[PDB]
């Protein structure tokens, strides 16, 4: 139904590759430039590879990478919208990361919060919210991507440095655990793509997170923004803010929260 013929595609350029299979740029019906999330020959079972595409079928928002089409047999493809600027993580680390200041970074955060607020309304969980799974387009447009672990509320593993403790420990994945991940994402944005918890290996991470350790306010980051991070990192998942709140907060940030912001050397 979302199905198309392999005829219609043509995989041109190989952009990355991620161990569950491959990702190419390409065209579709000749007319349209697309991205094609493929699979090298039988990696992970074809139908658990199917269900990222079904998650993407039910979801549609301007701040989510739009599904275009699917090819449900072999070799499988997942045809999606193409984002010219690649992953947010590489963008922050790369050449353009120098020039990004807090107003640009907060606006990127606002967009991501907007996309997740939609996920919130639709009663889904992403379970893998991080800068590496955000895609940038033209005009600094940011969209949430990679719904391989996304599921309706009622495989592989999970990066502990981005995962809420209750989810990493007891498998309790909610929209509130995604809120935790968003808070971690905010540190990625404000540190130009640096790995969270510097010098801390994976379960030094959780054991400290369980003693109540939280990442400190990044250099040149306003404390009001670090306060927002800390709210996203509250031990009780239910004390955590909504993405609806986060979106409005970030959209209005430089008028309501930091009206006297002045540019620094990095932020
Ligand atoms: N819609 C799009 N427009 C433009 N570029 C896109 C794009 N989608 C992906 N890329 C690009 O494909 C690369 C390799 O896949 P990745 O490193 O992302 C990982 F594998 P991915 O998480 O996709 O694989 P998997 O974990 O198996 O789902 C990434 O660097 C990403 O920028
Ligand atoms: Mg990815």
């Amino acid at each position: 139904a979302w199905e198309i013929p392999r005829e219609s595609l043509r995989l041109e350029v190989k952009l990355g590759q991620g161990c569950f299979g491959e990702v190419w740029m390409g065209t579709w019906n000749g007319t349209t430039r697309v991205a094609i999330k493929t699979l090298k020959p039988g990696t992970m079972s074809p139908e658990a590879f199917l269900q990222e595409a079904q998650v993407m079928k039910k979801l549609r928002h301007e701040k989510l990478v739009q599904l275009y089409a699917v090819v449900s047999e072999e070799p499988i493809y997942i045809v999606t919208e193409y984002m010219s600027k690649g992953s947010l993580l590489d963008f922050l680390k790369g050449e353009m990361g120098k020039y990004l200041r807090l107003p640009q970074l907060v606006d990127m955060a606002a967009q991501i919060a907007s996309g997740m607020a939609y996920v919130e309304r639709m009663n889904y969980v992403h379970r893998d919210l991080r800068a590496a799974n955000i895609l940038v387009g033209e005009n600094l447009v940011c969209k949430v991507a990679d719904f391989g672990l996304a599921r309706l509320i009622e495989g592989a593993k999970f990066p502990i440095k981005w995962t809420a403790p209750e989810a990493a420990l007891y498998g309790r994945f909610t929209i509130k655990s995604d809120v935790w991940s968003f808070g971690i994402l905010l540190t990625e944005l404000t540190t130009k793509g640096r790995v969270p918890y510097p010098g801390m290996v994976n379960r030094e991470v959780l054991d400290q997170v369980e003693r109540g350790y939280r990442m400190p306010c990044p250099p040149e980051c306003p404390e009001s923004l670090h306060d927002l991070m800390c709210q996203c990192w509250r031990k009780d998942p239910e004390e955590r803010p909504t993405f609806e709140y986060l979106q409005a907060f970030l959209e209005d940030y430089f008028t309501s929260t930091e009206p006297q912001y002045q540019p620094g050397e990095n932020l």
